[PDB]
């Protein structure tokens, strides 16, 4: 396991347009492309994302470029967040990668006010940061991946992901 296995699992893969949990046009691996309601935004977001005319279609290969890229912006993020950082930093590689996967799925910003479970993180009270993870819109709207992401925090193992 690693965290491009554990984000292929959480988001799947799937070449057409589609909308995510929240209702937004996305495609490939969870490439969230706007919160716009219109489909032709989403196409042009999709086009400049691309380099291409795609007309709402992109190849397994093109999916992973772009999965390869928001990998790579979620952890450039996370170092250049003040509030992320240091968490992040204290952390080790599995529970690293179960943070990556949390802003990933709501960006910086979202996670950045889960500010007592973070306190948590880094205290490294595992049991109590799960607890409080579990206290959120995260994980009412997304409980199965929500809870996995909590075990991978809470014991520092991919139990969750088998």
């Amino acid at each position: 396991m690693n965290i491009f296995e554990m984000l292929r699992i959480d988001e799947g893969l799937r070449l057409k347009i589609y909308k995510d949990t929240e209702g937004y046009y996305t495609i490939g691996i969870g490439h969230l492309l706007t919160k716009s309601p219109s489909l032709n935004a989403a196409k042009s977001e999709l086009d400049k994302a691309i380099g291409r005319n795609t007309n709402g279609v992109i190849t397994k290969d093109e999916a992973e470029k772009l999965f390869n890229q928001d990998v790579d912006a979620a952890v450039r993020g996370i170092l250049r967040n003040a509030k992320l950082k240091p968490v992040y930093d204290s952390l080790d590689a599995v529970r690293r990668a179960a943070a990556i996967n949390m802003v990933f799925q709501m960006g910086e910003t979202g996670v950045a006010g889960f500010t007592n479970s973070l306190r948590m993180l880094q205290q490294k009270r595992w049991d109590e940061a799960a607890v409080n993870l579990a206290k959120s819109r995260w994980y009412n709207q997304t409980p199965n991946r929500a809870k996995r992401v909590i075990t991978t925090f809470r014991t520092g193992t991919w139990d969750a992901y088998k």
